[PDB]
């Protein structure tokens, strides 16, 4: 059954006018569904989930990190920073910046956290530390969104995203409290209701992080899903398309997720 999804994905790609990348893993079986699971796709804002996890990992060695106040100025602001804008007058703690980045995809917040962490190379090193050899972050918000076809900057594979997400949310890469905080942040995400969440029965708990580059039909979602009374499922859906003005589609990400889940039957 896991090998009967190729033609359904191909049709979806053809309808979409671009490329879809999927990796889904049932943590009960170990069983997987792949489709372009090894190809690079741009992360767009989906790197912010892993950023927050990296912050949490630092907090295991550094008490008082998460509650540290960051009083940023208006200069820290860039587009797509709805929470950072709203809290300009008060500042935000590292934890509040992390939640804004994950749950609202806040750009300014993500860049502030990158700066704490040693930049794109520092995040990349953290992902190496958990055994992810594919992930690379090269640039900052907003230029990491360029999504130029063939460009490996600021990309990973669906497989590596899912494997890394599993380690951090369900595996041993984070301490217990930190692990739960990561899961909670992903669970309260607000930007993903039309993506993997739309593909999942209403009764199942879901945590996710989205990404939207805004060019080259490039957008994505990754998630942990808790089917009632069963082992979690972890999955990643990434898209791109050949022309700069090709439109991304949330509906295609949801349909891709439904196929992957079906494939795990
Ligand atoms: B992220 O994907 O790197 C970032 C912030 N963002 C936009 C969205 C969305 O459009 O739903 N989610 N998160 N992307 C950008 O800042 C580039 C843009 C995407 C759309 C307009 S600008």
């Amino acid at each position: 059954l896991t090998n009967l999804v190729a033609e359904p994905f191909a049709k979806l790609e053809q309808d979409f006018g671009g490329s879809i990348g999927v990796y889904a893993m049932d943590t009960g079986s170990g069983a997987t569904v792949s489709y372009r699971a090894e190809e690079r796709f741009p992360l767009c804002s989906s790197f912010k989930g892993f950023l927050a996890a990296a912050v949490l990992a630092r907090s295991q060695q550094q008490a008082g990190l998460l509650d540290t106040p960051i009083r940023y100025g208006k200069n820290a602001l860039v587009p797509w920073s709805p929470i950072s804008e709203k809290y300009l007058t008060t500042g935000m703690t590292v934890a509040e910046l992390s939640a804004a980045a994950v749950q609202y995809s806040d750009n300014a917040a993500a860049n502030l956290l990158l700066k704490e962490l040693g930049g794109p190379a520092g995040l990349t090193a953290f992902m190496r530390s958990i055994g992810d050899t594919t992930f690379r972050l090269d640039r900052w918000e907003l230029e990491l969104n360029s999504a130029i076809p063939g460009d490996a900057r600021d990309t990973s594979s669906p497989r590596a995203v899912t494997e890394s997400l599993q380690k951090l949310t369900l595996g041993s890469a984070l301490a217990a409290p930190q692990r739960q905080q990561f899961v909670d942040w992903l669970k309260g995400n607000t930007t993903g209701n039309h993506r993997i969440r739309a593909a999942v029965p209403a009764d199942w708990a879901v945590g996710d992080k989205t990404g939207t580059c805004g060019v080259y039909g490039t957008a994505n979602d990754y998630a942990v899903v808790w089917p009632t009374g069963r082992a979690p499922i972890v999955l990643a859906v990434y898209t791109r398309a050949p022309n700069k003005d090709d439109k991304h589609s949330e509906a295609v990400i949801a349909a891709a997720a439904r196929l992957a889940l079906e494939g795990l039957g």
